[PDB]
């Protein structure tokens, strides 16, 4: 997996998602080379990158132009992007212009989460997977609720990662903020 | 990834390792189809399974006969095992009968961790990766120390996972015990 | 603090709350010998005990008879209870029969959390503190939301505790499930 | 408890210790108004503060002059310090100039942890308590080992705290680095 260090950040663009989380999302999404995926709120490009290398097509969406810019840069740094359709603008509008999906990774809460999820449920091919990355306590709840309301079997996994930082004095554990992955049964 | 639920457990055999951890081990190990791997202390077979599907050869070792038995069963349930050499008995003895390795996943502390690590360092192909799964606070330290003494750049990641369990009353977060992954730089 | 071990458990009654959590609730609640406190959903009696020894009066409420029973037993084992009014039945009904409070520790989600909180806000003496112990992901959200809606400054602290268990092989870290303490500014 | 916010920090002086940890240390230490306590490596003064208000005497030690300086300031901001003997210099040297102790809170690993612990064991009144705050993975192990070697019953509790930070977008959980408290049975 591309570690967080090899990502070109941008002060106004959140990310990249911790490799440990990207790790897990990849396993939950269980990409197939014929799967069409959508990464809503692609940020620095973390998930898009990982998906780019394992699925047929990836539609990366984000309101923030700098994010599409950063994701673009990062795809190029890692020579991916041939199969990645970057998309500027409002997630719900963008999502309508997309084909049906097998995998949906929704990071960007962007308020309109419930709307995005409804849209996604409608474009989800049978056996599709939705994975919502929640940073805000509200998103954890809202995602759980929507997914259940859209008739999905919802699961949730909260990841608390700590990496050691070598100091002269020794190895200190440094925490990433908790990240929850709300995902629908396959 | 095969979820913990699809594993055939055995009351006397610990495991399977949380999918979230197996997930991360897979990313840290970064299996190559030409990589030879060894899973010391294969338990229920979790890591062996994951590795089986991504590397050339996997040598699964474990003192406990029931573990070799359970891993054997689980390999079959998931149609893997063709490239998995199961091995009974003392890990250091078994390890000497193995070819050089690219990836080493050492779970089974089995006391003799330091000895296993020494053996492994000697059979580690250049650019090889060692990942020690530590359940015991002592193994976290002992592994860090050996790895550093054997001249490796040691890193550590503690994973605290919680999965929601749906109750009538609502979703409750249930913790897995902390698991640390001590790993050598690639 | 009375450690979890010295509590008389009851298979049908959840608790006691990890000493680490009780410890923190005690500090957030900042009991004063003249403070009147209410422990909604007193379970095994953990918080009731701690409060009993530091405040003027403690009203312990719980739907479950076994819990009032168990809390009663534990109060006696530790010679407290002189200043503890145990209360059987529905929390909202019981809460109305109570005097105004300085401290409110709400553990028992019991569905009716929002109602309990509204009742509590109305009986909260100026400078009072509310602390809701959340086990369920929904309660974390719901409590945050209510407290904010009732005009409180809401804070949240998620505790992930792990205690070592000495085995022959060594000390192993054992996790308690995550517990969140949603509390109102003083 | 004095929250982390009301502490006068100093860029070169680590601390204050998270209120959640200070909270727990106070409970494990179980101060008595007649207890003599020593805070080795007093940092910003967190523990010293808490102890100051509950025990007879507190000897605060720290190599770093800025730390004794900052602790000094903080004691004054909170009108404590009348019963606090600040001490400059090498912890082992300072420790010999102290009377016997009931409570010892050792934060400052300062390398010489094992030496400090031996000294403390010798000055520990019967039924005394030692609590070592470990930030470094090495200290967790070393403390456990010494305490056991000095014939103490050693216990350990790893605390992973996350506090919500209110953003416009919502509440986000922010982690403190893991902190372990190794403590001797009373």
């Amino acid at each position: 997996m591309i570690p967080d260090d090899e990502f070109i950040k941008n002060p106004s663009v959140p990310g990249p998602t911790a490799m440990e989380v990207r790790c897990l999302i990849m396993c939950l999404a269980e990409p197939g080379k014929n799967d069409v995926a959508v990464d809503v709120g692609c940020g620095t490009g973390g998930v898009t990158l990982e998906l780019a290398g394992r699925v047929r097509r990836v539609y990366a969406i984000d309101r923030n132009p700098e994010a599409i810019s950063t994701t673009e840069m990062n795809l190029q740094r890692h020579g991916l992007g041939d199969n990645v359709t970057l998309m500027e603008g409002d997630a719900p509008e963008a999502l309508c212009k997309i084909p049906d999906i097998d995998i949906a990774v929704v990071g960007g809460s962007g308020g309109e989460l419930q709307e995005i999820l409804r849209i996604i449920k409608d474009k989800l091919k049978p056996g599709g997977r939705i994975i919502v990355t929640a940073i805000l306590l509200e998103t954890k709840f809202e995602a759980m609720e929507c997914l259940r309301d859209l008739g999905f079997d919802v699961n949730i996994t909260e990841l608390n990662i700590a990496r050691g930082r070598a100091l002269d004095r020794g190895t200190m554990m440094v925490s990433r903020n908790p990240v929850a992955l709300i995902y629908t049964g396959v």
